[PDB]
């Protein structure tokens, strides 16, 4: 069950911006969003699509582990971090679209296709083609169907080996300190209105797990920092973290 | 395998007596204050949790970092302690209790094969099975955890890939956008000297150092130089902002 709580509205008002934050108590099995129209909107996934692409690479062997290299094509891009070299978890870090369209093509549209609804991924369209579908093609996800599907993970439940999922929540990682862990994939998608940002993963508790998935109309860039900062001010009011 | 005495700044100025070991695995090489004590070696106490983890895994003593150890009931000094736990916060919170108890089912006989196995130290385990990395004869230098740090973060201790990742998930310490720390911290009282360890490592986008420090702790009350001391020598190798 979900429960709405439109208090959390004023984090988004404050920041001048519309979204929905979507909770989820592992431990109560409970669900908390300020927006459940919105909660079950489903959007483009861009680069949150990172973590599925990750779990497929992995399992397939395109993608060795976490260490295998790909190399900077020598392309000077928009983002100055994606013209480096990478690995698993940089190219997560720093949302190396190039490398993950890469492992999308080596997949291929046939197991992408089959992994992803294998998942229950979002609207498990990858229209079309192989290496841009979470960007500009057919998927969508909701923040709710985001929950799901990252609970799976979080239980080792996915359709792929525990290694692929072990080393997919390692490349997560996000933040830690000695109060919670946060392992979760940044998204922003551009190509196709509304433009949004993403922020799905979870807390990780002593004693429990509190899984979310936001995301906000992002009309430019500058906005980027309240995925997380918006997220936060959520989590803080709900005493999740200090 | 260089010495920078100049680290010994960072020592002197907490008043405190210790070394800290760094291994640029990139470039290959080694730092340290104080060669001697590098290779010094001392009881690993909690530090100790690292191989007892992977060993207890590959066992199946624990069957994954989820298994809840509930707390035996017996009020100790540590708060912490006194409460269930799984592999992940008795890792933090260093709960001896609960590996004394994976110690036992481990038994003497793997324990030791193990040690080995693993190159671990003086892979002595003399003394109780429960207790010998506190007040047994396990010694091991700073250079010679930075040797079995290694080994785990590239998988090539000899226990499996998961357990090696387990543990490595387990000793999360610290996480942002600038660096990831995986590390266990120790504190050996029951014998002198009393000393603090911390050893890991410090991954970055593009290269990982290896840490093994550890001090004098004549009491608990300098606990936190463990930390701080590591932290101000990465700050000044330019490792962490």
């Amino acid at each position: 069950e979900w429960q709405e709580n439109k208090s959390w509205n004023a984090h988004f008002t404050e920041h001048k911006s519309q979204g929905v934050v979507v909770l989820w108590n592992e431990n109560k099995q409970q669900g908390f969003t300020n927006n459940l129209k919105r909660a079950n909107q489903a959007f483009l996934p861009a680069s949150t699509f990172k973590i599925p692409n990750s779990l497929i690479a992995l399992d397939l062997g395109v993608v060795k582990d976490e260490h295998q290299v790909f190399k900077w094509d020598g392309q000077t891009r928009d983002i100055a971090t994606w013209n480096r070299d990478h690995n698993l978890i940089t190219a997560m870090k720093y949302s190396v679209v190039p490398v993950y369209q890469e492992f999308a093509r080596q997949i291929g549209e046939a197991r992408m296709s089959k992994m992803l609804h294998a998942f229950d991924y979002g609207n498990e369209d990858i229209s079309g083609n192989v290496d841009s579908f979470w960007l500009d093609g057919g998927i969508r996800i909701s923040a709710t169907e985001q929950i799901s599907f990252l609970r799976k993970l979080y239980h080792n439940k996915l359709h792929v080996s525990e290694r692929s999922q072990r080393i997919v929540k390692q490349a997560m990682l996000t933040e830690a300190n000695g109060d919670y862990i946060i392992r979760a994939k940044t998204g922003y998608s551009t190509r196709i209105e509304p433009k949004i940002g993403w922020w799905v993963g979870w807390v990780e508790l002593d004693d429990n797990v509190w899984f979310f998935a936001m995301n906000m109309d992002m009309p430019t860039s500058d906005g980027l920092g309240l995925r997380q900062a918006i997220t936060k001010e959520v989590l803080k009011q709900e005493k999740i973290i200090p």
